[PDB]
């Protein structure tokens, strides 16, 4: 008997899953173990109530290909015990040791998600093209409806702005390589994009013939795809030499090959689909071989090419590739199984609002694919029930710096994609709030359409048409009745939102601590604030995109001291390269309260801070949002040995600066800070300019940035507590405070003009 090798997880890898330490959200669970040794190993997976396996009481799931699994069948209620060995194809038996025993329960409040097996899967998927968004019998019904009506499902506007365009231009010519094979930026670029209208030209000229039974436009798609069938696989459009360049020639060849199939001789089919296979499989290798997915699926990249490029490759060949066959099965299991690690049940997204809108949006494409071409619907697993909320709560319309991670779009109004992947949700939910949403952030961003950065990646028009058929539309409904509050807790996110439909009362506040630290996308921002209120950014997330790698990133955006945050003896959270230490430097959400004028969020970010400075023992930070008017944040250090503490907070323009407190006012809206107690000592506070230490090249005929820092003596124990008052500036409020530090706590009592109060107690 071979000896199983059950390998330690790390930080960027899968865990095993489910156990007691990683109870199963979903009903059956998603059940993953790290592969043994032998890289074309294939398993056995053994399910039961009984944790001595008995025949009777076991499932059994045999010959599994990879090293996760999601069963066909919910579980009943109870508890359970797994465990996988390895399997002997060919004299169908486990010829290894079983793996640890692992133990889950199931109980009725944990959705139904079960995942139709691969024999279901193939028989459910037709033969018949076109396949992909519709069949044969949907596309018959949708072209007599286009016939009766050319404004079925905005037909009439698709064909003007996405077709008729196409009819005008010829075929785009092959792309070139760079001179001398070195990569410029303007080059790479343009050589994705003239990539992606080739999509668009094959794919909306087919459609638009098969639509209204015309030849020639079938014809003209025709010669689009023979010419990209042409173009040589080993050239510049290669995977190898411009990833995004050989993506998107593969999606243009799959919906060419997809829906000219009948319009094709035999031999133009043989051609396409030669190329179309072997570019699929260069994709296929990537993702499944090299970056390895079920294994490291914390991978983006990897899975965007799963999700946009693999799914309609795949489906475009079944029945024509058996190496189709299995990636589309990978492809379905793998979204099916492992996506996401970077989601959070109540549907946050680690990396933030910004990754989740271009991860969102090639989710999105595989699942409405999936959902056409074999009925199974991805949309059903609770995170996407539930992940519209969060650019809801942490891109509100208007707002342009108030949120986490990095941002291509940082400082610009939320971009257009985000209300249209929301508008799925819509579509997937019924929730009018999303589609309101949808409505706002596409008022407030249209006319950048045709922007690189929405032209060059998904055309709108086409997400129009696919979702008008596909989706029952939603009215909107104001967020007047929207709550207040949403916590995102296996992220460490927590928002208020107030007044958003009101551009003069509109409040964003999202505090952060998060379990995934600095790792990635998100940054040294743990127990960090935003806050956007009366319409306008004011203590903002700061500074700008400019790339990634550069200073502004890597010294500025991924370190503490860009954040509404503390610093401790002059030193930040851990935010440098090494991924699994970035990981370490965690927060948490302890806590959260809410009853009528008070809202209370604890974070703990004592991990975050003790990578980089050992003296650290502890670092909790209270918010505290009073009345629906003020915040007072506290902030509570332990360290081993006297550290000073730095309190910072950033703005748009000069804050003003006082004996113990701070002012900023912006055009329409400001907020003043006030140190109303620190038992380490009196803060001292400076106004700070600019980005200090950051190549001024990089920022060039922008704007700079302010901040405010208060520093407090060393002392082994800090508790300071900052008063933060926003207002319009036609009413300016304030706040007055009394301490009461005697007895076994200290005691602030808060009141405004109208003598309406607030006390804060904090235990010594
Ligand atoms: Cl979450």
């Amino acid at each position: 008997q071979t000896l199983l090798d059950e390998p330690r997880p790390g930080s960027l890898t899968i865990g095993y899953e489910p156990s007691e330490e990683a109870q199963p959200t979903e009903n059956p669970p998603r059940f993953s173990w790290l592969p043994d040794i032998d890289d074309g190993a294939r398993y056995v997976l053994r399910i039961s109530t009984d944790p001595g396996f008995t025949d009777k009481k076991t499932l059994v799931f045999e010959d599994l290909a990879w090293n996760f699994f999601t069963p066909d069948e919910a579980l009943p209620d109870g508890h359970y015990h797994w465990c996988y060995a390895l399997w002997d194809q060919k004299s169908a038996t486990a010829h290894s040791n079983w793996s640890t025993v692992r133990s889950f329960e199931i109980s009725e409040a944990l959705p139904k998600t079960p995942l139709p097996g691969r024999s279901a899967r193939h028989a459910a998927a037709q033969t018949s093209h076109p396949r992909l968004w519709l069949n044969s019998e949907q596309l018959s019904a949708f072209a007599d409806a286009v016939a009766k009506d050319p404004n079925h499902c905005g037909w009439a506007e698709f064909y003007e702005k996405s077709v008729e365009p196409w009819l005008e231009r010829p075929v785009m010519p092959e792309p070139q390589p760079y001179p001398n094979n070195t990569r410029v930026a303007t080059l790479w670029r343009q050589m994705y994009i003239d990539c992606q209208e080739v999509i668009y030209a094959i794919r909306h000229l087919a459609i638009a013939g098969r639509v209204l039974g015309r030849d020639d436009l079938l014809d003209a798609s025709r010669k689009w795809l023979l010419a990209v069938a042409a173009w040589d696989t080993k050239g510049a459009t290669s995977r190898a030499y411009n990833d995004e360049a050989g993506f998107r020639v593969v999606v243009a060849l799959a919906w060419g090959y997809d829906w000219l199939y009948d319009h094709l001789s035999e031999d133009e089919r043989r051609t396409v689909r030669s190329v179309l296979l072997e570019r699929t499989r260069e994709v296929a290798d990537h993702v499944i071989a090299h970056a390895r997915i079920h294994v490291f699926p914390y991978d983006s990249h990897a899975v965007r090419s799963l999700s946009a490029v693999l799914t309609p490759a795949c489906i475009a060949l079944q029945g024509e590739s058996d190496e189709a066959g299995e990636w589309l099965d990978y492809t379905v299991e793998f979204l099916a199984t492992l996506y996401s690690p970077w989601a959070g049940t109540d549907g946050g997204w680690a990396e933030g609002p910004h990754y989740w809108m271009t991860g969102m949006a090639y989710l999105i494409e595989a699942a409405n694919l999936i959902r056409s071409y074999i009925g199974y619907d991805l949309y059903q697993r609770p995170f996407f029930q539930n992940t519209g909320r969060f650019p809801l709560y942490t891109k509100a319309p208007g707002t342009r710096r108030a949120n986490f991670g990095d941002d291509s779009t940082l400082g610009d109004l939320p971009g257009l994609k985000l209300g249209y992947n929301v508008r799925q949700f819509a579509g997937v939910t019924g929730n009018g709030h999303y589609q309101w949403y949808f409505d706002h952030i596409k008022a407030d961003a249209t006319g950048t359409e045709m922007a690189f950065y929405n032209y060059g990646w998904w055309d709108l028009n086409f997400d129009d048409l696919v979702y008008r058929h596909d989706y029952p539309q939603v009215e909107a409904v104001s967020p007047a009745d929207l709550p207040a509050l949403a916590v995102f807790d296996d992220i460490g996110w927590a928002t208020i939102q107030k007044d958003m439909e009101d551009p003069d009362r509109h409040l964003q506040f999202v505090f952060k601590s998060s379990p995934y630290g600095s790792l990635s996308h998100s940054h040294g921002d743990q127990n960090a604030f935003v806050l956007y209120a009366h319409g306008e950014d004011l203590a903002i997330q700061s500074g700008y995109y400019v790339a990634f790698n550069s200073q502004m990133h890597l010294n500025w955006r991924r370190q503490t001291r860009s954040k509404n945050a503390v610093l401790i003896g002059g030193k930040g959270q851990y935010a440098e390269k090494d991924k699994a230490l970035a990981r370490r430097a965690a927060g948490r959400i302890v806590s959260v309260e809410e009853q009528p004028g008070h809202v209370r969020i604890v974070g703990d970010a004592t991990a975050a801070y003790q990578v980089a400075n050992p003296l650290v023992q502890k670092v909790l930070r209270e918010t505290h949002f009073v009345n629906d008017s003020y915040f007072v944040i506290v902030d509570e250090v332990e360290c081993s040995e006297p550290q000073e503490l730095q309190w910072l907070c950033h703005t748009l323009g000069a804050p003003q600066t006082g004996r113990s407190s701070f002012r900023y006012n912006g055009r329409k809206a400001g907020f003043y800070g006030q140190f109303v107690y620190s038992s380490g000592g009196t803060p001292q506070i400076s106004a700070v300019e600019g980005f200090p230490d950051i190549d001024p090249k990089e920022f060039e005929g922008l704007d700079i940035h302010h901040h405010v820092c208060a520093t407090v003596p060393a002392a082994t124990r800090h508790r300071l507590v900052t008063l933060l008052v926003p207002y319009s500036l036609k009413e300016p409020k304030r706040i007055f405070s009394f301490i009461d530090d005697q007895g076994f706590s200290t005691d602030i009592y808060f009141s405004d003009v109208d003598d309406e109060r607030f006390k804060l107690s904090l235990p010594k």
